[PDB]
């Protein structure tokens, strides 16, 4: 292996925009989850089991 | 393997952009998810039985 | 291996904006979670099992 | 004028790749130009009388 | 005028590779010019009269 | 004007890569130029009468 000069990504998030105005917003939220805004996750490796990786508005009512 | 003056992008997400504008929005939510917003994962790998990777809104009721 | 004048980018999140303006907003939260603002996560490795890597607005009511 | 989450690109060159090999070359040259190898120019704006922009192998016997 | 999250490029010159190779060159010049390499200028403006921007091989015997 | 997260780039050169090998080269020059070598020029503004911006292997015998 080699690389010259050169550039690499591995799991990467960019250049997210958010142009929000003029912006009403109610929430009544009970026992569960809510997720209103702008995410990312940026992750390389994710091992093992029952894994769980990069949730959002995750319940588990296991 | 050599690169010369390359790139590379494995698992990336760019350039998302969101213009909102005069938004009402009312959420009445109880025991569920809701996601009311831009979302982006970014994972190189993610290996192992039973494995949950990137939800959203996720409601496991086991 | 080897690099030569190269870039490597692992796990990455950047460049990430985010422009409110006259926001209003209500939130009544009673047992859950609420997420309502940009997020990010910059991870490289995460391993074993029954983890949970980079959960948001999470609830776990085993 | 307003630009949102855009990109803009004036007078531009990119990706230029090059891939000699195994290469032989003579040259005897009097008086005369010769160019034997990867150019590119990147300008915005010229202006004005008698304007000579981005010659190349120019030769001027006035 | 106002840009959100944008991305200006004028006059520019990127990503320009060159991978030469077991290249023999002799070059036997006299009173004129040879330019065997690679080359980019990146300008934004250039005026007045008589001007002679980003020239290459350039001979003005006047 | 105004910019938010935004980025400008007005004469700019970059990235630019230059792998030779194995290169036996002469050169026998006599009152001319020569020029074997990478080369960029980065300039914003340039002005006046008989301006000669970013030559290169020129030769002015006036």
């Amino acid at each position: 292996v080699l690389y010259v000069g050169s550039k690499t990504k591995e799991g990467v998030v960019h250049d997210v925009t958010t142009v929000a105005a003029a912006t009403k917003e109610q929430v009544t939220n009970v026992g569960g989850a809510v997720v209103t805004g702008v995410t990312a996750v940026a992750q390389k490796t994710v091992e093992g089991a029952g894994s769980i990786a990069a949730a959002t508005g995750f319940v588990k009512k296991d």
